[PDB]
């Protein structure tokens, strides 16, 4: 039984600016999130509010503590799937969502003496994680490149949408210096339909490929992410577009997308593993992302990811970006590669 | 780990025929499961073969016994995912399938300490069954209809199929003298889709009201089941049409249902899992059935129900119909209800 539930303010600061389309950030807000059993058992988990994304708010998530005690203290987190539908109610606080639903998970594995990862399935033992270049000059981008390539990581993930030409020319600037690894390339919604498309091509017709294609479209515009789709050679991924099993399920019956970047921070764990299943029933594939979590807000996914294995790509570099003075998650960081303990 | 697993028959003889559209059985021959782990914990799963619904055959389920071995021996059950997976490729032994993946949480709970419904959320703490009226004659229909009523059972099916008038004049019968009881029929795919229409017509026409009307065309006209659906007053359910989690997707997309009979002996726990998650994040509603389980086989039912509490509708009776010497389910029973100890 639960008998407490903490919420507290974590700032984390990036080693250097991330800029992404329409937004810069030096700093990472976030919450954590602590359940008490009564049998002294305590599990954590993290939020990593996205105001851009979820339209939800810091201040606003910690101004709620209480009434997320009164939801759940009580409860048995054996019963957790009652806590998963009491917690199903705070959509408009995704991420804390996610961290509350985690966070149960976590304290309900110590009970049982396992871990999170074996009780979602335990399929996988380890999973590699790609790592991002930020907007930049195409010559700072191409440097990032070359020390992320020179740190192990094999895939790369690119970031563009604010300037179509530069796009085009930083990934292909990029390809040269990096040749054997894979790339993913998020506009985080900053392209036209046509122009998603005309940087496809471009980048294409240079003989390069793009392993996943994440978001050129504004969130609302499926036919546009379908449009890119057809019109495109490479994987296209709705991110923005999808944060809840029911867009999900919208965006497969209209054959909208070939992936779909998972996040816990936009559907928690309980929408999450609705996507995973309905991933693996059509033709849907998946990659997890993240937001701004630190390490512990990135072991929520590393479990997730390694117990269900549902994931052909892995974006979970966000507490590699951040200064942090200890490591928090409970598992095993070595390079690009993530295993548990 | 596994290190073991041992198929054998058993087989129930029923208190009386039972008769249903196109099929009548006297016994109920099943395959029960048992899978040992090196820490000397040992997992039981039961398989209830159907030839008309799966194509199976009680004597192909005993031949590949070490074929089974062969694939699951050597992996931990924490890492059931991967039990999962391996099982998901005899498609062609779908019933075999469900034993074995239960087994493997039957034995995973056993290891934690706790049971297979709190493994899987542990939502609910009690369901109720319905019980079944096989098709005979009116006047039988009607007192096995008091009979059920009498044990306090308070949804009652009625098999249906083999003559549109005197189908129509049973459940007339059955409703004046179970007064209070919701009804659900099922015809097993007896009907053309125009009889089926005219069938729900007419008694809705007699103030009856149904619950559930199970899948009253053949499995392969999706179509004609949502001629049904559209043209008919209650909820049209598809069972023999939705054996795994890739027909459930197409039944959603074409909206040809209302409900999806889940069986663990079609879809195995895997696929089961997936479609409860496809129907939550649709407006598709659930009910789970069986085939000839004894108590040990419906445990395996019960356990999934209590745990996901995705059901609408519970119909897990067919141990209630066999002769059975001991009692062998991990759940208690008090006529419709059943909950776990
Ligand atoms: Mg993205
Ligand atoms: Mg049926």
């Amino acid at each position: 039984r639960i008998v407490n539930v903490k919420l507290s303010l974590k700032r984390y600061e990036y080693e250097k600016p991330f800029h992404i389309t329409g937004s810069v950030s030096s700093e990472s807000r976030n919450v954590e999130v602590e359940i008490v059993l009564e049998s002294g058992v305590k599990g954590y988990g993290e939020a990593s509010p996205s105001f851009r994304v979820n339209g939800e708010r810091v201040e606003a998530l910690l101004a709620i503590e209480n009434a997320v005690r009164e939801m759940i203290t009580g409860i048995d987190v054996r019963n957790y799937a009652r806590i998963f539908e009491i917690t199903d109610r705070l959509f408009g606080f995704p991420s804390l969502k996610a961290a509350v639903q985690f966070a149960t998970l976590d304290a309900l594995s110590q009970e049982l003496g396992t871990q999170v990862c074996y009780l979602l399935g335990g399929k996988r033992d380890e999973i590699e994680t790609d790592k991002t270049v930020g907007i930049d000059t195409v010559e700072n981008r191409v440097k990032e490149a070359k020390k992320i390539f020179e740190e192990g990581f094999r895939v790369i993930k690119i970031k563009v949408g604010e300037n179509l030409k530069e796009d085009i020319e930083a990934v292909e600037e990029i390809a040269k210096v990096t040749r054997g690894a894979k790339y993913i390339v998020d506009a985080n919604m900053g392209y036209t339909q046509k122009e998603a498309v005309e940087f496809a091509r471009a980048v294409y017709q240079k003989g390069i490929d793009i392993a996943v294609y994440e978001q050129p479209v504004r969130r609302e515009d499926i036919e546009g992410l379908k449009f890119v789709r057809f019109h495109s050679p490479f994987p296209v991924a709705a991110d923005e577009s999808a944060r809840t099993k029911f867009d999900v399920m919208r965006l497969v019956k209209e054959e909208a997308v070939d992936y779909v970047n998972i996040k816990l921070m936009k559907s928690g764990i309980s929408d999450a593993l609705a996507i995973v299943e309905i991933a693996e029933s059509s033709g849907l594939k998946l990659m997890i992302g993240c937001m701004g979590e630190s390490s512990l807000g990135i072991n929520q996914s590393v479990h997730f990811a390694l117990g269900t294995g549902a994931f052909e790509f892995h974006d979970l570099d966000s507490h590699l970006m951040l200064k942090e003075e200890v490591f928090r998650g409970k598992f095993i960081q070595d390079g690009p590669r993530m295993r548990v303990k």
